[PDB]
């Protein structure tokens, strides 16, 4: 059968904070089958559980909520676990968000390839889709297709000059594309008008040349940190593949995104919860 993963060992890692720009606890723990990924506050008493499902979403980023408590910034994380295939395991933070590390799901792909994986003696469950499933809200879309894989397509024409009056445009196959190699290590575009904006406010605190690609009112500050040609794009189908695992399960279905985010991504979510006949639970004997 295929298996669920689990971590190995235990992982401590520490970063800064996007918002609170402190210090961040973060441990990875190995968890029973059947339990998703869940983010456990440490820093409170008694210690609060958020399991990363699309009913716990709570702007520019995805943040869980269970009452009065959030975990901010989880989409990086549930990308590098949806793509490296860990269906089961504790995330424990001493703050409300995850660190931002730099700013790609890279650290947490090390973090995990470090910890190792371990096999559980249980069938690993996939969600299949298996009618077409579409958000819109003004000129944006989301849409999901039945496919016999895993298929991530992004699209934008921005109204910026970094974009030089181009459609950026991406999509990966990962039968023949490998997520750690062609997407992990992307970066965001941040523009200086919305940070600095954020600072004023005492937010985004955490936010630099070390985890975004800075830009101004016309381009790019810092080529250097360029990780990727499209890496815009790559960023976004980072984001949506980590949005997507908050299903609980690796999809088997098409994702097409058209100058979408994480608001409409969570849409798609919801959407397709409802439609029932729209997805079932498949699980393979090799
Ligand atoms: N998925 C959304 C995302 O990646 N946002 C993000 C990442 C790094 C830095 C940042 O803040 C700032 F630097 F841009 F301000 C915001
Ligand atoms: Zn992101």
């Amino acid at each position: 059968m295929i298996k669920q993963r689990t971590l190995k060992n235990i992982i401590r890692a520490t970063g800064v904070g996007l918002h609170s720009g402190e210090k961040v606890y973060l441990t990875l723990k190995p968890a029973p089958v059947d339990t998703g990924i869940v983010f456990s506050r440490t820093d409170l008493d008694p210690v609060v559980e958020i399991p990363a499902r699309a009913e716990n979403v709570g702007t520019m980023s995805t943040t869980l909520v269970k009452g009065d408590v959030k975990v901010d910034t989880v989409e990086h994380l549930l990308s590098a676990m949806a793509g490296l295939g860990i269906d089961n395991a504790y995330v424990e933070l001493s703050a409300s968000e995850v660190p931002i590390m730099d700013g790609s799901a890279g650290p947490f792909v090390f973090l995990i390839q470090s910890a190792g994986l371990q096999e559980q003696e249980a069938a690993k469950k996939f969600i299949r889709i298996k009618r077409e499933v579409s958000v819109e809200e003004g000129d944006k879309r989301a849409v999901f297709v039945p496919f016999d894989g895993f298929k991530v397509s992004f699209e934008i024409d921005f109204d910026h000059p970094v974009f030089r009056g181009r459609t950026q445009q991406a999509s990966v196959d990962f039968s023949s594309t490998s997520f750690v190699k062609e997407v992990s290590r992307a970066r965001t575009f941040g523009f200086m008008r919305d940070i600095e904006y954020l600072r004023s406010q005492n937010l985004a605190l955490g936010g630099s040349v070390e985890n975004a690609i800075v830009v101004d009112e016309n381009r790019v500050l810092n080529e250097d940190g360029l990780r990727y040609e499209d890496e815009f794009v790559k960023h976004k189908i980072l984001d949506a593949i980590g949005d997507l695992y908050l299903l609980g399960n690796s999809l088997i279905g098409e994702f097409r995104g058209f100058k979408s985010g994480h608001a409409l991504n969570n849409q798609l979510l919801r959407t397709l919860i409802a439609d029932k006949d729209a997805w079932e639970v498949v699980t393979f004997e090799d």
